[PDB]
This record gives structure tokens, sequence and C-alpha cells, in this order.
């Protein structure tokens, strides 16, 4: 693999979480020449091990300021470790839930700006998440929000994507309007206590998520607009980009 290093460099701490295939640790790495970093660390058939490691041959790919960067990959020793750069804040939901109604609209809008420019890079490099949730978001000390986590994901799926099994970056245009709604709700569930079976009943009578308390009318027509029925008719993230920038510049609208 590249960023392949040397177990040695690996300075294990804490374990915070528990995986797919086992556990995640904070830890450090110290690359010399480098400065000594702040890494999340996780340890793992041979099918599974490739599987594993898939992530990182994925995540290798990309560097942008809101997707999660890949700091190195362990495959020549075991365990098998792939290293991302540590963020304090963990998982975008319960983040949220923790800090209920304590961050203002535009905290949250610069939140939702960075997780759509996270998403206009993926889709211009074609891309597609096809699990894009609050849960699959990290956010760091400074509240900058990245994507991670590179069987359907019900309620955060589009109708097409659902009935056919296909995704395209459409498709995450609506997962994207759903974590829009989770943000301006701080880690709500999207509907909450509904079944599965009873959201895919609810949109296909066209039921959409209401406004969260206290969202300004700008964001929920927004989210409405990346839940459009016509995948076409849905805004790009380019378009979903511009359209909170607007609303940045102009903060009233977000009163
Ligand atoms: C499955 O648990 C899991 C999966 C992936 C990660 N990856 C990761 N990468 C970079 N930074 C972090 N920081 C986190 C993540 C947390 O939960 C998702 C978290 O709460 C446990 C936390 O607290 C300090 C930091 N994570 C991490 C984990 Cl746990």
């Amino acid at each position: 693999f590249a960023k392949e290093i040397d177990v040695s460099y690996v300075k294990i701490e804490e374990v915070i979480g528990a995986g797919e295939f086992g556990e995640v640790c904070r830890g450090r790495l110290k690359a010399p020449g480098k400065k000594e970093s702040c890494v999340a660390i996780k340890t793992l058939t041979e099918r599974q091990r490739r599987e594993f490691l898939s992530e990182a041959s994925i995540m290798g790919q990309f560097e942008h300021p809101n997707i999660i960067r890949l700091e190195g990959v362990v495959t020549n020793s075991m365990p098998v470790m792939i290293l991302t750069e540590f963020m304090e804040n963990g998982a975008l939901d319960s983040f949220l839930r923790l800090n209920d109604g304590q961050f203002t609209v535009i905290q949250l809008v610069g939140m939702l700006r960075g997780i759509a420019s996270g998403m206009r890079y993926l889709a211009e490099m074609s891309y597609v998440h096809r699990d894009l949730a609050a849960r699959n978001i990290l956010v760091n000390s400074n509240l900058v929000c990245k994507v991670s986590d590179f069987k359907i994901p019900i309620r955060w799926t589009a109708p097409e994507a659902i009935a056919f099994r296909k995704f395209t970056s459409a498709s995450d245009a609506w997962s994207y309007g759903i974590v829009m709604w989770e943000v301006m709700s701080f880690g709500e569930r999207p509907y909450w206590d509904m079944s599965n079976q009873d959201v895919i009943n609810a949109i296909e009578q066209d039921y959409r998520l209401p406004p969260p308390p206290d969202c300004p009318t700008s964001l929920h027509q927004l989210m409405l607009d990346c839940w459009q029925k016509d995948r076409n008719a849905r805004p790009r993230f380019p378009q979903v980009v511009s359209a909170l920038d607007k609303m940045i510049r102009n903060p009233a609208s977000l009163k």
C-alpha cells in the first residue's frame, strides 16, 4: 500500500470504540523527520483482510479538509491497522446530542457547509458515498466536520436507491438533506418513532420531515429541495454549497 508505515512508529493508547473487524484506539504516530501526530487506529479470512484494508485504498485517493485523512496503514505485519487523523469530538450525531441547542444557527450552517464541501469534492471525483449520515461524520476541536466511513440505511436513502439498489451523487444529495435535518435537530434520529417500513410508506405518500425546532425556513426549504422525488430536480453539491454560502453572507436569513 501507500501510506504504508512501520508499526514501530505507532503508539496505541486508549481503546475508544468497537469496530466491525475489531478494536479502535486513540494513539500517536511518530514518523522520523515529521512531527508526532494524533491518530485513531483501527486494528484487524483473506477476504476480511482485503475488505478491512479497502477503506484505506479508497480513503488514500482523497485529500480535502472535510474528508477524513489517511495518515497510514500497516499491512506488512499483525495486527493489520488503519490510521486516520484524530478527531477529538467524535461522531457528529452524538456530539450534537451532547450540545443540544448550544451552537448558533451560524455555527451549525458552518458545519453543514463543511460537509457539503466534502461531498462536492466526492461527487467531483465521481465517488458515491451511499451511507452519508451524521453518525458517519467526525468532528474536531475546531468544529470542522469530516466525512468518514469509506443492509441499506433506509431512513438516509433516496426512494429510487431503495427501489433499484443503485446509488448516485443525486441519491447522496437526498442523504445530505437528512443530514441537514439531523444537524438542525441536534442529533435526533430521522423519523424518530417510525419503523423502516413506516418511513418508506411515508415517503411514497410524499411525507417529508418537518422543520426542526428553531430552524430557519431557508434551511428547511433546502432540505425539501434535496428531497425532491425527481433526483434530477435535486440541487447538485456545488449548488448546495452556494445556497449555504448565501445564507452565511446574509445571516438575517438565519434568524
Ligand atoms: C467504530 O468505532 C469507531 C470507528 C471509527 C473511528 N474513527 C475515527 N477516526 C478519526 N477520529 C476518530 N475520533 C473519534 C471517534 C469516536 O467515535 C466515532 C469517538 O467517540 C468514541 C471519539 O471520542 C474521542 C473520537 N475516530 C472511531 C471509532 Cl470509535
